[PDB]
């Protein structure tokens, strides 16, 4: 089904608050370039993630702007909550097969977690989704919140020009 006619959910986390501004620019980003009100965005931390994560519509896209925490937060338990819903055998295999698709966008800081940390939560989101059974739009995209802030801006608006891009293919 078309990316205009699809309904699109940007899940985001935060626990400074810049992946919510970030998940406001790309949605007005996208509002903008398909002319569509069907893109809404949701707090993952306030949604009940077994209602969006064990079951999902042929309309419908799912973006995933996640920060990466090396400490323990809130993120912890989206990933085991998906991984949870991969495990459990009183949910079917691959519940989100039915969605038009999903992509991530992670956001972390290079300087200090380059290497296995950087974005490594926003990389395992990318690898649950497709073990939902959700097809993978575009490849996942990673931030280095360090870089200048018209870098991160940038970076962010080329993901998703290219998510635009592979959804119309
Ligand atoms: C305590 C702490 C731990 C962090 N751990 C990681 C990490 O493991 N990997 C990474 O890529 N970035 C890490 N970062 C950088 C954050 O992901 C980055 O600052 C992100 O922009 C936070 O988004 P938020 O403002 O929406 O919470 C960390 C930052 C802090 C303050
Ligand atoms: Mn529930
Ligand atoms: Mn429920």
């Amino acid at each position: 089904t078309d990316i205009s006619a699809c309904s699109i959910n940007i899940f985001y986390s935060t626990l400074g608050g810049s992946t919510q501004k970030f998940a406001e620019h790309v949605a007005d980003r996208i509002r903008s370039s398909l002319q569509t009100e069907l893109v809404e965005i949701l707090n993952l931390d306030y949604i009940d993630l077994d209602e969006y994560f064990s079951k999902g519509n042929s309309n419908t896209v799912y973006l995933v702007l996640l920060p990466s925490y090396a400490i323990e937060s809130s993120i912890d338990y989206f990933l085991s909550a998906l991984q949870t819903t991969i495990d459990d055998f009183r949910i079917v295999a691959r519940p989100l097969e039915k969605l038009r698709g999903f992509a991530v966008l992670g956001f972390g800081d290079f300087e200090q977690y380059a290497g296995d940390l950087f974005c490594y939560q926003a990389i395992a989101a990318d690898q649950r989704l497709a073990k939902l059974g959700a097809q993978r739009i575009a490849p996942l995209g990673v931030v280095n919140v360090k870089l200048e802030k018209a870098q991160v801006y940038e970076a962010m608006e080329a993901w998703t020009d290219l998510f635009l891009q592979y959804a119309k293919e």
